[PDB]
């Protein structure tokens, strides 16, 4: 049914647009995998966050129900406050209403401020809603409002443009190779499974790992005891607290691989080194949500640069595909 080009804000953030109300009122949300709620800065709320934001105005929409239901959604630090309603919201195009909102009341953490979305509209599913608030893509899928229950997610590299989130479809022009598919492990997250990891065609942690698949988190995480041999591996070495590493050495640096279903998929230095000049970062870093399980990997924006993503509601399974 149709795609939209999102914005990148640094290699950090992809965020983009969305629609609420009668006559709509535009805002710019991160399109996030690793939450399923959705709320918009409100005019309910005057924290400093919320003076900065564009906030939503529910008497301005003539299509705006209220429901007096408060959310206290801490989002793994996001810590806000909120009230439910309901209005159509618009997604890439024409459709959804009577669709479940959180206007915030109280919006801090040393990023609201400064975030550069004015909210969060989450793709994850129904049980990690906070409060129960129906997940936007679930509506369109019980209202049956696209061609094939699947979102896609391209990233662009260097903070360029071409960032693109596709909703029923999957865009041809943006991956090389065949899709490899692995089903969700839990329906909670974008959780998958990871059969092993391996540096240069040689194993070194894996039989047991699972892995979110965040567009929410810039970042590869690695679990806790395991980052260390990674770090051993680059020559990565505690530099303002970053893993840095000699650029000048980057061609010779290892590649990572995780055995996802069969397919071990890598992930080049090229990839998973910042080198934003004559710096070299080592954008990884150590898993840090609870695993349900045993411990987790998570993949963040360096992973989605290196493969285009597809999330499959109607089958449980997300696709990797080379990103072109």
């Amino acid at each position: 049914r149709v795609t939209e080009q999102m914005k990148n804000e640094a290699d950090t953030e992809y965020y983009g647009v969305i629609s609420i109300g009668t006559p709509p009122e535009s805002f710019k949300v991160i399109f996030d995998t690793g939450s399923s709620n959705l709320w918009v800065s409100s005019s309910h709320c005057s924290a400093q966050a919320c003076s900065n934001h564009n906030k939503f105005k529910p008497r301005q929409s003539s299509t705006y129900v209220e429901t007096g239901k408060t959310v206290d959604l801490t989002y793994g630090t996001g810590g806000m406050r909120g009230i439910l309603g309901q209005d159509t919201v618009s997604v890439g195009g024409g459709s959804d209403p009577n669709q479940e909102l959180g206007e915030s009341q109280t919006e801090p953490g040393p990023f609201q401020a400064a975030a550069p979305f004015d909210g969060i509209l989450g793709l994850a599913y129904p049980s990690i809603a906070a409060a129960g608030a129906v997940p936007v893509f679930d509506n369109m899928g019980s209202q049956s409002l696209v061609e094939k229950d699947l979102f896609s997610f391209y990233l662009s590299g260097g903070g360029a443009n071409g960032s693109e989130v596709m909703l029923g479809g999957v865009d041809n022009s943006h991956y090389t190779g065949s899709i490899h598919w692995i089903p969700v492990t839990a329906e909670k997250y974008w959780q998958v499974a990871l059969d092993g990891i391996t540096v240069n065609g040689q194993t070194a942690a894996c039989e047991g790992c699972q892995a979110i698949v965040d567009t929410g988190t810039s970042k590869i995480v690695a679990p806790v005891s395991a980052l260390a041999n990674i770090m051993k591996d680059i020559g990565a070495s505690e530099n303002q607290g970053e893993m840095m590493g000699n650029c000048a050495s980057v061609q010779s640096l290892p590649d990572i691989t995780f055995t996802i279903n069969g397919v071990k998929q890598p992930l080049p230095p090229s990839a998973y080194i910042e080198g934003d000049q004559a710096f070299c970062t080592s954008g990884l870093g150590s898993s840090g949500v609870p695993s349900n399980t045993s411990e987790l990997w998570i993949f963040g924006d360096v992973f989605l640069r290196n493969y285009y993503t597809i999330y499959d509601r109607t089958n449980n399974k997300v696709g990797f595909a080379p990103a072109a």
